[PDB]
């Protein structure tokens, strides 16, 4: 809407992504120990900015769902995608996380908003795409989430 309304919404999206850091933490810790990526993790209680944060147990992808005070229903999600290198010295490509593998290489997170149709990850290569299409408008998301 108005410039102030977008400014307010962007600040709230930023707060919601800080909340989701605990899910990205859980995924990375589970990757290091070879456990399912949502193991030990439960979404925080709803806030007035974030309806839910969910973690896929097999890919580690995270869906952050914002409330209607941030964006409309069906237009309110960001997706955070983790990936690992094929090898952690001069890497060749990027792969989705593998349940049960002990992940030595560091895990890279890529954010996706609506309209980001492809990964922007640099060398060693493109990362995986969101399984569930994110629907939050790019102008409400941080720049790294946008197309």
């Amino acid at each position: 809407g108005s410039a102030y309304q977008d400014y307010l919404a962007r600040s709230r999206v930023g707060e919601g992504l800080a909340l989701a850091a605990s899910a990205r933490l859980a995924v990375a810790e589970n990757a290091a120990s070879g456990n399912g990526f949502s193991g030990g993790y439960v979404s925080p209680p709803a806030t007035r900015n974030v309806d839910s944060i969910r973690v896929d147990d097999d890919s580690g992808q995270i869906v952050v769902a914002f409330t209607t005070r941030v964006a409309a229903a069906g237009a309110n999600t960001l997706v955070l995608v983790p990936s690992a290198p094929d090898q952690a010295d001069t890497p060749t490509a990027r792969v989705a996380l593998s349940k049960g593998a002990v992940q030595a290489g560091a895990i890279t997170w890529e954010c996706f908003a609506d309209g980001k149709a492809s990964s922007s990850l640099p060398a060693p290569g493109a990362g995986p795409l969101p399984t569930d299409a994110p629907t939050l408008a790019g102008k409400l998301a941080p720049p790294e989430c946008r197309a």
